[PDB]
């Protein structure tokens, strides 16, 4: 019936407004947890540069 | 006002029609980002575990010349 569809019209969209908040909310995140990724291989990066001639000072050091 | 109505509310119905056809977009748009985000994310991750057993050879390289 024409009214059958018009509350299941009107569900779809209250529940469309969730999924897309939680899309949103991925994205969201999602982003924000790659960008300390990213801070996580730089202070990496920089500890076994470090670390590498702390080695080799003492290493080649004869 | 005659036709103030008839068109006054003619210009807010196909405005309305791109607003849905353009948050499709949107949603498009977001379906994408959090695709490779995603799938970017696991790779930096990928980046810090080789990283972390670089750092956990060479730390041993360097504890390992101690008494010596």
């Amino acid at each position: 019936r024409k009214i059958r569809n018009k509350q299941s019209a009107q569900d779809s969209r209250r529940r469309k407004k969730i999924y897309v908040d939680g899309l949103e909310n991925r994205v969201a995140a999602c982003t924000a947890q790659n960008h300390e990724l990213q801070k996580k291989v730089q202070l990496l990066q920089k500890q076994n540069m470090s670390l590498l001639e702390q080695l080799r000072k003492l290493q080649a050091l004869v």
